[PDB]
């Protein structure tokens, strides 16, 4: 796989490669210094994204955030979303009530070598359809899960894809249509408020961008977080001792009861370190979304023509033995104290869900670990740590035994 291939080649040929496709050049960047040039130092010049056709379909031809070109239209559009992610004092609430749902379904499978994934998909999807449309067991969804899995699978291996996006677009359009500038209840509310306001176009966002942003916040919110929960628990199975310590940390500073609040984070540094280790050892995107050069620029000491694509090899920088000790190995300790670590990227294209992901990961990893304990079953393996990329780096299915405290 690309991220392993260019990681291996970096030791002996440079940390910087070039590939040619048509008449457009692609640089691969696999050294911390050079990625900070791309993402920080000269962040703005590399802030373009490419116009593929699969992404077009996904986002109605660059009407989202992640696959849209940097532009005044994009900067105001991002501002709106950012504001918005920020209150959400909210959740907490939203998260904790889904964590209770999740957590109360897990005990219903006590001593069951369940296969936790359907359960986590439903949990995170609740948090998200909720935080975006205030939507809610059930369901139409299968439908959501059904259309999400259809899109992911189509891309994993169209034709089949359009129809799947079309399902999502109509469904979302209905909730967009149905959707108080004082006290917003939804991320979609916030987006319509800001769209309302702007006299733009030309530069203010059409509402389509709302539909697309709402559609993207799903994809991103569910697929990144699901995976990070699946990875987290996978690792805590190969390392039971560490599972105990985090539980011991949780015991000592939160009760055996108090739903861990967001105000407990400074007091729970080993847990935060575990989330940061999970982020490090399995990048959700071992290669970022291509950054495109918005003008003639440079990198290393070399001119980079405008239109050049730049793949950031985040696996390489997070596994670089020059900046990490035994990066293959799993130590949240390596973060125990208070160069190369950018789990959400950096600069103008940094993750927009970073605030949310930190908060959302904390609140129901603390809680599953507060009420439950996760073990490799007797007649199963340990989970396979290699994992598979598309559309994020996720682990293969694994089976896990849950048992509560008492
Ligand atoms: C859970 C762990 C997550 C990690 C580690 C992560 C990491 C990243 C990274 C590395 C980037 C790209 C940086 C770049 O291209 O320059 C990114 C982009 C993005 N992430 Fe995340 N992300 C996570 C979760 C989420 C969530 C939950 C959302 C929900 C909305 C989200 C939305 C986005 C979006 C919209 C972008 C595109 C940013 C842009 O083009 O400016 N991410 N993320
Ligand atoms: C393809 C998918 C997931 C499947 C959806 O059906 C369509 C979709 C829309 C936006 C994509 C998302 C997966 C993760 C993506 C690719 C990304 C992301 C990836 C990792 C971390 N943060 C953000 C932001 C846009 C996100
Ligand atoms: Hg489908
Ligand atoms: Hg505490
Ligand atoms: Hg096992």
């Amino acid at each position: 796989p690309p991220h392993l291939l260019f990681t291996q080649l970096s030791s002996q040929y440079g940390p910087l490669f070039g590939l040619y496709a048509g008449p457009h050049l692609t640089l691969v960047v696999s050294e911390i210094g050079l990625v900070r040039e791309v993402l920080l130092q000269r962040g703005r010049e590399f802030a373009g994204r490419p116009k593929m056709v699969t992404t077009d379909l996904l986002t109605q031809g660059g009407k989202d955030i992640a696959f849209a070109d940097y532009s005044p239209l994009w900067k105001n559009h991002r501002r709106l979303v950012h504001s918005s992610f920020t209150g959400s004092n909210k959740l907490q609430t939203i998260v904790q009530e889904a964590a209770d749902s999740l957590c109360e379904e897990l005990q219903a499978c006590r001593g069951q070598s369940s296969d936790l994934s359907v359960v986590l998909m439903r949990a995170v999807t609740n948090v998200i359809c909720r935080l975006v449309f205030s939507s809610s067991s059930d369901p139409e969804l299968q439908t959501v899960i059904q259309y999400n899995d259809g899109i992911v699978q189509t891309i994993a291996r169209l034709k089949r894809l359009k129809e799947c996006v079309s399902i999502r677009d109509q469904l979302l359009y209905k909730k967009l249509l149905e959707h108080t500038p004082g006290e917003p209840r939804d991320l979609l509310d916030a987006l319509l408020i800001g769209q309302q306001r702007g006299s733009g176009g030309a530069d203010d966002i059409t509402e389509d961008h709302v539909l697309m942003t709402a559609a993207e916040a799903f994809g991103a919110g569910v697929e990144t977080t699901s995976t990070t929960l699946l990875w987290t628990i996978a690792f805590l199975l190969h390392h039971p001792q560490l599972q105990e310590r985090v539980q011991a940390e949780l015991d000592e500073c939160v009760g055996v009861d108090r739903p861990p609040c967001l105000s407990d984070r400074p007091h729970l540094p080993l847990l935060d370190a575990v989330l940061c280790e999970v982020m490090r050892i399995r990048p959700v995107s071992p290669i970022l979304i291509p950054h495109v050069a918005m003008q003639d620029t440079s990198l290393g000491g070399h001119s980079v023509p405008k239109g050049t694509r730049v793949l950031v090899n985040m696996w390489a920088i997070h596994h670089d033995p020059k900046h990490w000790d035994q990066p293959e190995q799993f130590n949240p300790e390596r973060f125990l104290e208070p160069s190369s670590f950018l789990p959400f990227g950096a600069g103008p294209r940094v993750c927009v869900g970073e605030s949310l992901a930190r908060i959302e990961l904390f609140l129901f990893v603390s809680r599953p670990l507060q009420r439950f304990s996760f073990s490799c079953p007797s007649e199963a393996s340990l989970p396979d740590l290699q994992g598979r990329f598309g559309v994020v780096l996720q682990p293969e299915r694994y089976t896990v035994t849950v048992t509560p405290r008492h």
